[PDB]
């Protein structure tokens, strides 16, 4: 399949060039799959969901991403015209209030709350969760990311916007999990993209345009809109047979463009996110 004047990212992890605007892609688009946005939560009416977002929990007094931050993340892992895994399941989880502000123990509580759930929903492809989020390093937020990676789980987390090594910051500096850098559609980092030897990868993450609230798109900036391309490209090859959710960072990482962003500090991976489906 091949959908034309795409948002730029979702054309480049389908390139091996950068400079074009058609997302190329196999058409089962991650049917099968599901995607846990554990995030502000997720505008489930907005048409661009067509039916498969659910909020599924919150932990403040509703369950709508009053914020935006959370659909938009959606978007891109999962709706019709922002997203990679088009036809994916979606399920949110609001772990931040409708400023983006979530305390680590509720945090903590939604990412082991995805673990236990996945076994009350419909995933045959396989489990994967999307955290555009964080905050310092914490030993106790990286071990409910590595439960909720050993327990089948693809688990993709932001590595941060401090222009900073990513290893003081959590849930990024977890070994065990996937951590996402951002790009520009020129291929340099983005110039906010933490770095360091935690990376796994990088998606694109500068000028992301994607679903907002009420209904509506925006385009912003952030690993944190980097981050949603891997887990939707990981749904998408779940789907396929290419790999599963214990085996899909490493699958990701040999199957990347290797070399090709300028400014990869000396020992970051210079790694972006393909799906090897037009070459
Ligand atoms: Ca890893």
């Amino acid at each position: 399949a091949a959908q034309t004047n795409a948002p730029w990212g979702l054309a480049r992890i389908s390139s091996t060039s950068p400079g074009t605007s058609t997302y190329y892609y196999d058409e089962s688009a991650g049917q099968g799959s599901c995607v846990y946005v554990i995030d502000t939560g997720i505008e489930a009416s907005h048409p661009e969901f067509e039916g498969r977002a659910q909020m599924v929990k919150t932990y403040y007094y509703s369950s709508r991403d009053g914020n935006g931050h959370g659909t938009h993340c959606a978007g891109t892992v999962g709706s019709r015209t922002y997203g990679v895994a088009k036809k994916t399941q979606l399920f949110g989880v609001k772990v931040l209030d409708d400023n983006g502000s979530g305390q680590y123990s509720t945090i903590i509580a939604g990412m082991d709350f995805v673990a236990s759930d996945k076994n009350n929903r419909n995933c045959p492809k396989g489990v994967v969760a999307s955290l555009s989020l964080g905050g310092g390093y914490s030993s106790s937020v990286n071990s409910a990311a590595a439960r909720l990676q050993s327990s089948g789980v693809m688990v993709a987390v932001a590595a941060g916007n401090n222009n900073a090594d990513a290893r003081n910051y959590s849930p990024a500096s977890e070994p065990s999990v996937c951590t996402v850098g951002a790009s520009d559609r020129y291929d340099r980092r983005s110039s906010f993209s933490n770095y360091g030897s935690v990376l796994d990868i990088f998606g694109p993450g500068t000028d992301i345009l994607s679903t907002w609230i009420g209904g509506s798109t925006r385009s912003i900036s952030g690993t944190s809109m980097a981050t949603p391309h891997v887990a939707g490209l990981a749904a998408y090859l779940m789907t396929l047979g290419k790999t599963t959710a214990a085996s899909a960072c490493r699958y990701i990482a040999d199957t990347a463009n290797k070399g090709d962003l300028s400014n990869i500090p000396f020992g970051t991976v210079n790694l972006l996110a393909y799906n090897n489906y037009q070459a």
